[PDB]
């Protein structure tokens, strides 16, 4: 079949923030017409989800991953830097989420956005769009 | 390769819900020999995840998930409308499983089953299942 | 395009444990030169996660576990066998990760590192990696 990989990049303007980067997924995967685009992040402390990026629900993702795992909890990992906190809540939601891909552009549903969660930053962040398909 | 895209519909019960859906996938990937199973749902309040569907771990899934997301707790998308909880919890599990295709069949391990966890229910859910392979 | 199959078992050495598997994911991804590596286990009690690999972390990884979803918790699955915590934090984290494979290599960040997280070891764990590309 066929292969593109694409990247680009988004700027985190918070320690804890989230961004919508849906347009930019559907640009990366010009190429494939019927397929799957993964959606990666080669980040330990970032995350990818698919969810509806409404206000208050923006700001819901990151006050219940601060409430899952506070910054301010024990961490082995904070000797030797501070953001233990981040790299557990990313291990656990995970730095990738697959999109369909049909008639050349992402199969969403009514409410879904592809979102870029940051819990580690400010920080240019650099996302991979891997899609496979014809 | 061979790409193969079908849903399917199951409905819940209750708010909150859980139902193995195993064999609906089963029939699903029919065409694909040897490849992927992505089983995915563009819904953003009710996620798949791969486990054992024994009847009282059926239930722990969605009490635990009520007790690490509280459907009571503060979410500032309740002002619109009242699943915080669910597009919370469900953007953390994630909206899809992938689940390996051999000789045909799903492969799965002794006790693993597709399962659709429910958070925002009683609803008509589609499962879209997007195989890719030989 | 290609399919390779190609599973390895690695030995978890307490019911709670974290083992570094990138070398093993490495060896079992040979074959394809572009593509995506699904690295799965059929198991429902222990997951995969890719993050980094940090002495401290490592520990991190699994007492945040047990403090999510402790072992000594109410689970209805318990009255058959005592891992119900285990099959509650598998299914959230989830069962599977994926890692693009460029240039026949994994595609990994400077921190990336692919995790097997156990939570009911210990026991004989054994991982597929399921890769498609060319
Ligand atoms: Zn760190
Ligand atoms: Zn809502
Ligand atoms: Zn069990």
């Amino acid at each position: 079949m066929k292969i593109i990989s694409k990247e680009f990049t988004v700027k985190t303007r918070s320690r804890f923030d989230s961004i919508d980067i849906t347009e930019q997924v559907s640009e990366a995967i010009k190429g494939i017409n019927n397929g799957i685009a993964h959606v990666i992040v080669k980040h330990t402390t970032c995350a990818i989800i698919i969810n509806e990026a409404e206000s208050g629900l923006m700001k819901d993702f990151l006050n219940w991953a601060k409430k899952l795992v506070p910054p301010d909890g024990e961490f082995e990992h904070n000797i030797i830097d501070n953001n233990g906190h981040a790299h557990v809540i990313s291990a656990i939601i995970g730095n990738s989420r697959v999109v369909p891909i049909i008639e050349g552009k992402l199969d969403l549903g009514t409410w879904q956005r592809i979102i870029l969660l940051e819990f580690d930053g400010p920080r240019t962040r650099t996302v991979l769009v891997k899609s496979m398909g014809e």
